[PDB]
Parts: structure tokens; C-alpha cells; sequence
């Protein structure tokens, strides 16, 4: 997260990292088995670390559980990213408590101009890299379609959305891949890409999550 704040310890009970023997993304907790991210976040052997804080230090509230199984979306497509999600179960329910919490999926999608909350553990530098090891936050708007479309033409699909600043200096970047945006306490994106981070007029490109809630739901409650 690139000209963002210290979330506080936390203050984003939803927010999860992904572990295979380092952080490699986010997810967000929707209930006490399952988890969302980014279908370019799969990899196998993954452990999902909820109540994180600082990543590097054991402070009290985690829970690590190994992932039982991943779902990416069936029509992933790797290259342009369209439909960038994936689920993943957890070996055993998560026990959930005010620092591990689950967030709501949406009823209906977020209109442009509606502000939203991106956290991550990600890179916070626009040039060069610096990892943070507790978690960052940033409140931005989402942006216009066209907007959109003008920053990345030909590759932004009805399955994405832009939100952040054209004039650079916010953004999320490489880290928090996968990690949530949420609207109005809903999870309403999914950190997905952009180019560069925080760059002037390449806002961050994020999955729309309100397109899949049906295939969420009905996924879930398959397996
Ligand atoms: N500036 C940002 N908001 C931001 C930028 C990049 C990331 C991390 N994501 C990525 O780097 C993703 C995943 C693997 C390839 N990738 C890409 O961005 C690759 N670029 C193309 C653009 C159209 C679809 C794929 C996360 C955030
Ligand atoms: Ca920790």
C-alpha cells in the first residue's frame, strides 16, 4: 500500500495473509471456513493466517490453518485477469472473535465515487521496495469506468474496476494481491493488478466482487 496509514493491530479483522513459508497475499475471512482472494494468488500448500498484525512477530491473536481446498473461478483467465478470484477452505473453522471477523458480501455493486478501504501488507514504495510488517490502509474512491478504460484500454472487462488517484501517490501494488476493498462494509473488490504502484494516471485495477456472489454462494455451499 503505497501513501497509506497504519491500519492499527487489528482494526481489519477481516483481513487474512496468505503463507506458504512467507506472506505471498491477501484474502479476506467471508465466514468461519472460507476465505477470498485473487485467482493469481493459487498455489498449493497454503496456510491461512487470520488476527495478523505485524507478520514477522507472534503478538496473540492468530489463527494458522492450513487450506483444505482452492477454488479458482472456472473462467480465470491468467492473462487478462478477467474474473481474478478464487476461494479457499480452511482445514478447520476459524474461531471467530472481535480480531478475526468475517465480512459481508455484497447485495448489489458499489457506484463510482463511493469511498472504500484497501489494506495490505504490501509494497509502499512508488519506486523501489519496502515491505511493511504490520498492516497498512488506505481509504479511496472508486473511480469511473471510463476513467477506467482511458488508464488501460482494451483490458478493463465488466468483471473490473478502477478506484484511487489519477494523480498518483495512493495506491495498493505487488503484496497485496488478493487483499480486500471494502465499501460501505461490504466486500465489494479484490486486489487484482495496475502498472507500476501509484503511478499518475494507472489507478489500481480491482476484481468485482458483486459479479460473483451468486457463484461465491453456490460454491460454498457445494463443498
Ligand atoms: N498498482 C496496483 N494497484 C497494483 C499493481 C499490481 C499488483 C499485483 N498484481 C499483478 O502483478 C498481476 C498478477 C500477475 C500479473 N499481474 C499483472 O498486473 C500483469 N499485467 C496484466 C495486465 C492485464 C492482466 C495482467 C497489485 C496492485
Ligand atoms: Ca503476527
Amino acid at each position: 500500500i503505497v501513501g497509506g496509514y497504519t491500519c492499527g493491530a487489528n482494526t481489519v479483522p477481516y483481513q487474512v495473509s496468505l503463507n506458504s513459508g512467507y506472506h505471498f497475499c491477501g484474502g479476506s475471512l467471508i465466514n468461519s471456513q472460507w476465505v477470498v482472494s485473487a485467482a493469481h494468488c493459487y498455489k498449493s500448500g497454503i496456510q491461512v493466517r487470520l488476527g495478523e498484525d505485524n507478520i514477522n512477530v507472534v503478538e496473540g491473536n492468530e489463527q494458522f490453518i492450513s487450506a483444505s481446498k482452492s477454488i479458482v473461478h472456472p473462467s480465470y483467465n491468467s492473462n487478462t485477469l478477467n474474473n481474478d478470484i478464487m476461494l479457499i477452505k480452511l482445514k478447520s473453522a476459524a474461531s471467530l472473535n472481535s480480531r478475526v471477523a468475517s465480512i459481508s458480501l455484497p447485495t448489489s455493486c458499489a457506484s463510482a465515487g463511493t469511498q472504500c478501504l484497501i489494506s495490505g501488507w504490501g509494497n509502499t514504495k512508488s519506486s523501489g521496495t519496502s515491505y511493511p510488517d504490520v498492516l497498512k490502509c488506505l481509504k479511496a474512491p472508486i473511480l469511473s469506468d471510463s476513467s477506467c478504460k482511458s488508464a488501460y484500454p482494451g483490458q478493463i472487462t465488466s468483471n473490473m474496476f478502477c478506484a484511487g488517484y489519477l494523480e498518483g501517490g495512493k495506491d495498493s501494488c505487488q503484496g497485496d494481491s488478493g487483499g480486500p476493498v471494502v465499501c460501505s462494509g461490504k466486500l465489494q473488490g479484490i486486489v487484482s493488478w495496475g502498472s507500476g504502484c501509484a503511478q499518475k494516471n494507472k489507478p489500481g485495477v480491482y476484481t468485482k466482487v458483486c459479479n460473483y456472489v451468486s457463484w461465491i454462494k453456490q460454491t460454498i455451499a457445494s463443498n
